[PDB]
């Protein structure tokens, strides 16, 4: 049930010379260059190039996991001269590994909501949503949390759902402007962040 | 006959933060962290460390292919809680990939040989040997070639065997000092190089 037929590459290779992805290899390759490795499939001969005596596969361009996350390719091993079937062809996959190179992005840049005056504490106002394109296989690198910049103590926001509620009894002033931040990494150090504005209007 | 159960690491990681070697993974890992990956064997828990929820394996120190070229490890997948056998344990290997970080090195720093005067052209004199620790799996990165710095036209050297021969008929002067260079990369651009001296003495 193990899985070994895959290699990994980092999103955003901002480096000088092309990078190695992995190496194909048949146990019959005795090191005398009489065996010819061949790529084929998604990206073969373009994004992914192979040296057919060694088996090394290289990434020719810089890849974005948001554009494509996974390339499925084929691996053959033929006889240098006759090009006969030496090893049956087998599939393998290269995974553009994620980096948290995208901030949370509020669907809207401005929300408009209404809530009644003199409402009890915890009255629902509106729910904001910051989407995050980072889709790591696992990890909290894309875990969005909502916090209230401007609006306290009048309003509280729910860290996980972006639901805004009233937080002061018996509310003088008619319109409040709230600012909510969506920070990834679970809000931890170095997390990226986007913001939005919520223009609430009390009602009678 | 294909071989996928191996990862690669570059010799001489002179980089700031530790590097990723590869990732273990069972097809039953449904992404809910209920599966626990385990390392064991050569270097496990020391040189090579694993995060048991992800499966990522990291190189903690910088490795030298001249010291060790190959580490054989084990891979297990158990149930987070019961630690039952979930996937049978399977071997895999990490290969410290070569860089040409070693020059040719003449066994000796000075050779002493004798050859008769008036000898015919091509008379054997001595054979020098420059060893090269770089042992790439394949490639000419460690291909040593011998060239004659000082000694022409009196002597010629064989590019591949480091055999020195007489190259001038009817040889006035009694002792000649020859200098031979051993350059790797097949002598190509950027190849490293070591040298030696050969003090020859003509005879009657
Ligand atoms: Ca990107
Ligand atoms: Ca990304
Ligand atoms: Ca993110
Ligand atoms: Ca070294
Ligand atoms: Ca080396
Ligand atoms: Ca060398």
């Amino acid at each position: 049930g193990w899985v070994w037929n895959q290699f990994f590459v980092i999103e955003e290779y901002t480096g000088p010379d092309p990078v190695l992805v992995g190496r194909l290899h048949s146990d019959i390759d005795s090191g005398d260059g009489n065996i010819k490795y061949i790529l084929s499939g998604e990206g073969a001969g373009t994004i992914f190039v192979i040296d057919d005596k060694s088996g090394n596969i290289h990434a020719t361009k810089t890849l974005d996991r948001e554009e494509r996350a996974q390339y499925t390719l084929m691996a053959q091993a033929v006889d240098r001269d006759t090009n006969r079937p030496l090893e049956p062809p087998s599939e393998f996959i290269v995974k553009v590994q994620d980096i948290n190179d995208n901030e949370p992005i509020f669907t809207k840049d401005v929300y408009t909501a209404t809530v009644p005056e003199m409402a009890d504490v915890g009255t629902f106002v509106v729910q904001v949503t910051a989407t995050d394109a980072d889709d790591p296989t696992y990890g909290n690198s894309a875990k969005v949390v909502y916090s209230i910049l401007q609006g306290q103590p009048y309003f509280s926001v729910e860290s996980e759902t972006g639901i805004i509620k009233t937080a002061l009894l018996n509310m003088n002033r008619e319109q409040y402007q709230v600012v909510i931040q969506a920070k990834d990494m679970g809000g931890q150090m170095g997390g990226l962040s986007g913001t939005t504005t919520v223009n609430i209007t009390l009602t009678d």
